[PDB]
């Protein structure tokens, strides 16, 4: 078993990049800017319950970790990146940090680097649990609502809102429920010291409005892209300063 993921093929040789989306994301997320790198090779993932891996479920990320390392071993990528937003940035870290053959560069948008103590770790735990609760109960246009307007969201319009809830809800609530519980952030190691001693290149994206994780970044050891003009989901609202950040890491 492995993931399901869109390849579009590049100029034989180059790295591969490989794009992972968020929580309720799928493999779309990354496709308005990552085909802007028609050069390189693309791998666009489906996360465990989600898009066409909606019926893959991991107890945590020992298990997506081994997903994504079967499922590049069978797209045969020898040489790549890793890019995620979000959870996908906190699986790409975590993958890193585990060991993949062949990685030469992280670059993580608006992913947490992990949480520093129990009361934390209880509060998000407690969190999740009643996220999952409504995932499981509640009509995906409602829990969407409400997600768009948690604090890392609090950026966003109401035009944004709408679209992105349309969009969201596409997804099974089910699935959904139980990646959220599996790979919790309140289940995820402190990676800081692990990141500083690092082997692999790992670069930093967020946006000029994310106020969290533009304090998280500063707490990071790596050069941190700041985004114009765009909250959280930095790629979505500034797709072109993503871009230009990805082509200065990338081609230098
Ligand atoms: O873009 C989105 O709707 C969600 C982004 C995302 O992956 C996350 C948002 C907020 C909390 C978490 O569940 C998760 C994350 O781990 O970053």
């Amino acid at each position: 078993m492995i993931l399901h993921a869109q390849a579009k093929h590049g100029k034989p040789g180059l790295p591969w990049l490989v794009f992972l989306h968020g929580f309720s994301g799928d493999c779309h997320e990354w496709q308005e800017v990552g085909e802007a790198f028609a050069d390189y090779s693309r791998l666009y993932v489906d996360l465990p319950g989600h898009g066409g891996s909606a019926a893959i479920s991991v107890d945590g990320f020992d298990d997506v970790t081994d997903l994504l390392r079967k499922t590049l071993v069978s797209y045969n990528i020898l040489d790549f990146w890793l890019v995620g937003y979000s959870l996908g940035g906190r699986v790409a870290m975590m993958a890193a940090c585990q060991g993949l053959a062949g990685l030469c560069g992280v670059i993580v948008e608006g992913g947490h680097p992990g949480l520093q103590n129990a009361e934390q770790r209880a509060e998000r735990q407690r969190s999740d649990r009643q996220w999952v609760q409504r995932f499981l109960t509640e009509p995906l246009t409602a829990v969407f609502a409400d997600w768009y307007q948690q604090p890392v969201f609090a950026s966003l319009n109401d035009d944004q809102r709408r679209e992105l809830v349309a969009l969201r809800s596409n997804n099974n609530g089910a699935t959904l429920a139980a990646m959220l519980e599996a790979t919790s952030l309140a289940v995820q190691p402190d990676l800081r010291a692990n990141l500083s001693a690092r082997t692999f290149a790992f670069y930093y994206l967020c946006g000029e409005r994310d106020s969290k994780f533009r304090a998280l970044a500063a707490e990071l050891a790596a050069d941190c892209h700041v985004i114009p003009r765009a909250g959280h989901n930095a790629h979505r609202e500034n797709p072109a300063g993503v871009i230009a950040s990805l082509a200065q890491i990338l081609r230098f």
